């Protein structure tokens, strides 16, 4: 292995490990001095580490792929996270995550720019009968004219992810703040909410959702009346990946009146049927949206790529418009999004 | 042992461990099949667990004291933070820590009431050269009141915590969304930032001062509506941050006109006599003009803290009762060198400023 290996951005302050190097090869080191077995688990593949005189433990992976990605470590069978790094939500935890180098980091990169807020914001939802949060950017003059008024995004994560994701493994304030700045995208608002909206009753994981409900009676009302947007449709935008593309399909084509913009990002065909035949009327669908948006990397497994194939059939079997963007050698991960979200915030409120 | 346990409200979400029962035990569980020794270090205890056939090991702590407290596991050497637990920033790092309900723990509960943001916010300090990072609390009513402006508590963390700490797992936001909404609290912003700063490429000399002064408040009163007059302007800190804003605010008797230091003052870690004359730079020479200088001096304690943070706090009041400097004094009762005694100090504390 090439020996530049450097601290990734994701260790806790202080710790010299894990690291990266130009190779994209991530190392892990431990004390564990008792210990039989430690192993890195990262991209679905398990390296064992070697133990020194002193009972520290150091291995490498294999090269990664560009970006983010979730890890952790096994330690004679327990699964935990590295306390090297932060820690984040996704695969129904929080654990370890990994940041190998892009070669365009750049356009999310913590930039001499100005800086947008990001809020939380706690609320009550009587349709779930429970506590729920969502996380709010706000551009970065949003403070100056008092009188503006500002468009808004709704941004939503995938299957067992929540709120935090596209604010912290998406780096949202910072891809905006840098748009922005640039001149690339119009200033606007991102909402960031929990995909996961079920009734009172219901905790199971096929129980139906009520998100739709949630967003459109409990969130987007909230915002509209908290902070100065524009809330005419063609300054309602609404996207989300993997199980939140399907998601915000659902309700941006059940909410007409509501969104002039879809972006959908690695979501997993008779248009006469499918959706309730939504796309049944082609002139409808072309309307309704500026902008309807696909995003996928050229590296995502099975189903992702066949799903956005059959898709892209029916949109062009019936004539309906859209904008196609991929992402080169990513998967179903965060950089893929990033990058989904870098082309698709530009293209609104124009 | 009473079988009441329950899933702490700290559990990620699905995790049925850690749990904690009424007798305010702590039992964790986590699969480790291979493992030879895995072990909960929590209250500066270390237990054993036992493993079961399934490869899965549990135990339970003795009795804890009410609230929040960090915590780890050991397996087999590996000190590694509890996946069953959300994480805190604390003792040098980001790892877990057990709720164990208080008595009074509604007064940070999560109730209907109006909630304020909590507003991550990012900087570039040129006296650090290195760019920074502050959490700002605003009131709920701050976007309806679009005229408004509001007066700011700054609020400090202890040693090897960092700005997060007061908003998570000080509970900050909703102290005061609470304390608001009960009309006992002005409404006010909350500025929580890192006690840590040093000079460029510099146990080095703070300059954490220098930069609160010149580039947060600032910042601060020039992105938001706030007043901006000593007496809008408090400033308060747990242990470390205790000292670090006791300097502050008597070096800037000119934009504070409120103190408050919570377990932590600036004659630590001594537990001897003060005199007036020299300490601090004799800043509290004239008792007179600190009374002026200050609407409020808050200290607050813990009954159960550890050697030397009573003895400590006992000098510098008699240091104060002697020079006839006023003060108001909080005991958090049956709560040690953690944020639990915290958590209520900032209760106390809070309803006192801008009246
Ligand atoms: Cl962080």
């Amino acid at each position: 292995t090439v020996e530049d290996f450097k601290p990734s951005e994701v260790n806790q302050p202080g710790k010299l490990y894990p690291q990266v190097n130009s190779e994209r090869k991530v190392r892990v080191q431990i004390s564990a001095p008792e210990a039989k077995v430690v192993q890195l688990d990262l991209g679905g593949v398990k390296y064992d580490l070697t133990k020194d005189e002193k009972g520290v433990w150091t291995g490498e992976s294999a090269p990664q792929q560009e970006g983010f990605h979730y890890y952790q470590l096994n330690v004679d069978g327990a699964a935990v996270p590295d306390p090297g790094t932060i820690y984040f939500y996704g695969a129904g935890r929080w654990g370890s995550g990994i940041e190998v180098p892009a070669h365009d980091a750049d356009f999310y990169a913590l930039k001499d720019v100005p800086h947008g807020l990001l809020s939380e914001m706690n609320y009550y939802s009587n349709l779930t009968k429970a506590w729920r949060r969502c996380f709010v950017y706000t551009p970065a003059g949003y403070g100056d004219n008092k009188d503006k008024r500002y468009p808004v995004l709704y941004l939503q994560h995938g299957s067992f992810e929540d709120e935090t994701g596209w604010g912290r493994q998406g780096k949202t304030n910072l891809i905006l703040d840098n748009l922005i700045a640039a001149g690339k995208a119009v200033p606007m608002l991102v909402v960031m909410d929990n995909g996961y909206a079920t009734k009172p009753g219901e905790k199971s994981p096929f129980a139906a959702s009520i998100f739709e409900e949630v967003l459109m009676n409990e969130v987007i009302p909230m915002i509209d009346a908290k902070f100065r947007t524009l809330s005419g449709r063609e300054d309602r935008a609404i996207a989300g990946l993997s199980m939140g593309a399907n998601q915000t399909m659902h309700i941006a084509m059940n909410n007409p009146g509501h969104f002039a913009y879809y972006g959908g990002f690695s979501g997993t065909l008779d248009a006469t049927t499918f959706l309730n035949g939504k796309f049944k009327d082609a002139k409808a669908v072309n309307v309704q949206f500026k902008v309807f948006f696909l995003g996928l990397g050229t590296a995502e497994p099975h189903p992702f790529p066949g799903v956005v194939k059959a898709f892209r059939q029916m949109m062009d079997k019936q004539g309906i418009k859209y904008v196609y963007y991929e992402s080169p050698d990513t998967a179903h991960e965060w950089l893929t999004w990033r990058r989904a979200l870098n082309e698709f915030a530009p293209l609104l409120f124009k």
